[PDB]
């Protein structure tokens, strides 16, 4: 509250540990159904089902750019590319099992960096 406040967690090295994060996610292999934005003129249903696309090269924008005001909205973007995966592609598919490959390798170094 106003005056009282917990002791300072060090946020200084965030952003960089936030870019290599995001580097290793960009060189897995199977990476290829995020690295660029789903192409929503030859996508059928794309636009209007996922309400808010993500993917790996905006996020490394936004990241770059200051877009990102903390860690925690860093991640959730990160994720929502995973939800979106999850939304509009079968557990069964390659692409369906991509997202969960990489979001299980992104929750381990999410955690072994910051927790």
């Amino acid at each position: 509250s106003m005056s009282v406040k917990k002791p300072k967690r060090d946020d200084s090295k965030d952003l960089a540990l936030c870019s290599m994060i995001l580097t290793e996610m960009e060189t897995h292999e199977d990476a290829w159904p995020f690295l660029l934005p789903v192409n929503l003129k030859l996508v059928p249903g794309y636009k209007k089902v996922i309400k808010k696309p993500m993917d790996f090269s905006t996020i490394r924008e936004k990241l770059s750019s200051g877009q990102y005001p903390n860690l925690e909205t860093f991640a959730l973007d990160v994720r929502l590319v995973f939800d979106n995966c999850e939304t509009f592609n079968e557990d069964d598919s390659d692409i369906g099992r991509a997202g969960h490959n990489m979001r299980k390798y992104f929750e381990k170094k999410w955690t072994d960096t910051f927790k």
